């Protein structure tokens, strides 16, 4: 019944939103590493999030904060965009609210080597209210860590894509993330010695188990 082949076909599709997110992150880091000023970066980021598709829903640039600045509005200067049209949000730069430099997705990438990517736990962004997984990476300027870039994946969009693809291939699938959270479970069950095909994504530390659908 070609289960292993169809499971590989499904894994290739599941890899697409994740490879897509990595590519967008590479574009974000190019912008963060550049000599463009704040307004030029805002324009490029707005354009970038306007053209990207798939499961990508928000993200942007998170400069290393200056917590010692006397003006509270100068401490945090993230460039964060949300795909509704594309809106720029300032909500994460609220000094009263702790800023962003202690968030899991910032800390994972902080001062890490360029070219490494980090995947957050599932969470609901407190300002866009979208349930999401974030991929992040550091960027540098003049040899020094300068900030974190992020891309947010819509969990709802990811679920729909994986389930619809598995249905098309007449498969059931469970997809778990690196924290053991069940991202998607679509028509998956085992009985009467049903074969299960397992695949581990080596770059993302995610896991799928696949069965034939009846
Ligand atoms: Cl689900």
């Amino acid at each position: 019944n070609n289960l292993a082949l169809r499971a590989e076909l499904l894994a290739t599709q599941i890899r697409e939103p994740l490879n897509n997110s990595i590519g967008v992150l590479q574009s974000l880091t190019s912008i963060g590493k550049s000599a463009a000023d704040k307004e030029e970066q805002e324009r490029m980021l707005r354009s970038l999030f306007s053209v990207v598709g798939g499961v990508i829903i928000s993200g942007g640039l998170w400069p290393e904060p200056n917590l010692s600045a006397t003006d509270p509005s100068l401490r945090y200067d993230s460039l964060f965009f949300n795909k509704a049209q594309v809106d720029q949000l300032s909500s994460w730069n609220n000094p009263k609210a702790g800023g962003y430099d202690r968030e899991s997705w910032y800390l994972a990438a902080e001062r890490e080597a360029e070219g490494l990517y980090f995947w957050s736990p599932v969470y609901v962004d407190p300002y866009t209210r979208v349930e999401m997984i974030t991929v992040s990476t550091p960027y540098y300027r003049n040899g020094q860590f300068a900030g974190v870039a992020t891309v947010d994946l819509s969990l709802e969009s990811l679920i729909q894509f994986v389930a619809a693809t598995a249905e098309q291939y007449n498969l059931g699938v469970n997809l778990k993330d690196a924290f053991g959270v069940e991202v998607v479970s679509h028509n998956f069950r085992t009985y009467d010695n049903a074969l299960v095909s397992y695949y581990s994504f080596g770059e993302f530390n995610w896991q799928i188990e696949v069965v034939n659908a009846n």
